[PDB]
Order: structure tokens, then C-alpha cells, then sequence
């Protein structure tokens, strides 16, 4: 019947799964596929404003664990930026909205995002694939700068580099 006509769910290009790792155990908590499956699973998670210390919350493509060690995000890195504490909300959602919506020219190359929740300053970062592909990856990281209206240097990790290095590890690309 009409029900389901008159009220249609609208599908995105991609299925997307958030996962949360709490204040190898990073479980996933809800998929979505439809916009309005995300704004129901938005409006249900805290915002990192509300998020406790040292938690991580991820939003990664259907199928992709958010680990350096997935064989999608192993040769990948990732782009950072940093908010204050508690000051990280809409840059969270605008990044979002810019990966569900396939927004990034160069969409093919990213995994997902993450926010990392920490005394004194918030950090997202968005995982891309093919960490060697500067061109690729100066484009994504000018173009989400453009998004969040971003006035500063953002840099871009290897995730090889970041396994090796921990705490150590440079950037290799700045936009
Ligand atoms: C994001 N991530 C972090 N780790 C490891 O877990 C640690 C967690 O570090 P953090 O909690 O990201 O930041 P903080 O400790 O400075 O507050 C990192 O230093 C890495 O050694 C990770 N280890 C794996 N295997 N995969 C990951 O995606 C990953």
C-alpha cells in the first residue's frame, strides 16, 4: 500500500556505519543508509560537546573497519584539524554531511571520519585510501578546509607512518 509512497525514504550513494570506542574494541553501533536513517541516528548519539574524555566516535563506509590494519584503509592516511574542547560540533556535522552526500571531488578515495574527543583541544580526522596519491589527497584536504571554513594548516598522516612513529610521526602533505 501507500504508506510507503507518500513517505519515501531517500537512499544515499553509500551505506555508512558509526562506531564508538568508549571512555581492538572499538564496537559499531548503528548503520545507516538513508538520510533519514542518519538524522535519526544523529539525533541519537551525543555530540562530541557531550561525549566523555578520551572517546573516539567513527563514521566509516559500510564495510570498512575504521583500523590502520583493513586491507581498504592499509596504504591510507589521514587529514587532522583541531577545535577547542567542546567547541567541535560543527565541524562534525559538516564533515559528515560532506561524506554522505558525496561531496569531495575526489570521494572515491575516503574511508570515513573520526572525531577524538580530548582535554584542551578536539580533533576530526578524515581517513582516505592511497596515501601516495598527493594529488588526490591535496585536493580532499583544501576542499574540506573550504567546508568547515578552516583558517589553518591542516596535515595529512600516513598511517604507515603512524604505526611506526606513534606519537612521533609527521605529516606528509600540508594544505
Ligand atoms: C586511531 N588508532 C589509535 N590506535 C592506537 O591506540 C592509541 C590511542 O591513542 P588516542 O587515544 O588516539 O590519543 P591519546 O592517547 O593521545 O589521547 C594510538 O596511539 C595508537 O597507538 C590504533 N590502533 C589501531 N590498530 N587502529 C587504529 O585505528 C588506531
Amino acid at each position: 500500500n501507500a504508506a510507503s509512497l507518500v513517505h519515501q525514504p531517500h537512499p544515499l550513494e553509500h551505506s555508512w556505519t558509526f562506531w564508538f570506542d568508549n571512555p581492538a574494541s572499538i564496537r559499531p553501533i548503528y548503520t545507516f543508509s538513508t538520510v533519514e536513517e542518519f538524522w535519526s541516528v544523529y539525533n541519537n548519539i551525543h555530540h562530541p560537546s557531550k561525549l566523555a574524555m578520551r572517546a573516539d566516535l567513527y563514521c566509516f563506509k559500510h564495510k570498512i573497519e575504521p583500523k590502520w590494519e583493513d586491507p581498504v584503509c592499509a596504504n591510507g592516511g589521514k587529514w587532522t584539524v583541531n577545535f577547542p574542547r567542546g567547541k567541535s560540533d560543527n565541524g562534525w556535522l559538516y564533515t559528515l554531511l560532506a561524506m554522505i552526500g558525496e561531496q569531495f571531488d575526489c570521494g572515491d578515495e575516503i574511508c570515513g571520519a573520526v572525531v577524538n574527543v580530548r582535554s584542551g583541544q578536539d580533533k576530526i580526522s578524515i581517513w582516505t585510501k592511497n596515501a601516495s596519491n598527493e594529488a588526490a589527497q591535496a585536493s580532499i584536504g583544501k576542499q574540506w578546509k573550504e567546508f568547515l571554513d578552516y583558517n589553518e594548516s591542516i596535515g595529512f598522516i600516513f598511517h604507515d607512518d603512524a604505526k611506526k612513529f606513534d606519537r612521533h610521526a609527521k605529516n606528509k602533505y600540508m594544505v
